[PDB]
RNA sequence: UUUUUUUUUUUUUUUUUUUUUUUUUUCUCCUCUUUUUUUUUUUU
């Protein structure tokens, strides 16, 4: 994400601007976070506090290049 | 009518000890050929 431009978050083979899996948290990695992610979306507009850490930039990117090579 | 004598199976038992798997060679060595390397996408 914000670890680069907007301009770099295309999805230009498909016409979108932003595109990702959802539909696999089981045979994939990045839709396990995704699951963390959009759960705790939906629960962070209440007015609360998701206690536990998530992730930071540094280990994002670091398994998002795993990621690729694997 | 044929008496008397010529030994036998070595003696001994009431001695201390503080180590340790194995063990010891063999040299440098020409990998042949459409490629840059493909890559989104979806159904597990």
């Amino acid at each position: 994400t914000g670890s680069c431009a907007e301009e770099e978050f295309h999805h230009y083979g498909l016409a979108l601007d932003k595109y990702t899996h959802f539909t696999s948290p089981i045979r994939r990695y990045s839709d396990i976070v995704v699951h963390r992610l959009l759960m705790a979306a939906i629960s962070k507009d209440k007015k609360m506090e998701i206690k536990g850490n998530l992730f930071s930039n540094k280990d994002l990117e670091e398994l998002c290049r795993h990621i690729n090579n694997r």
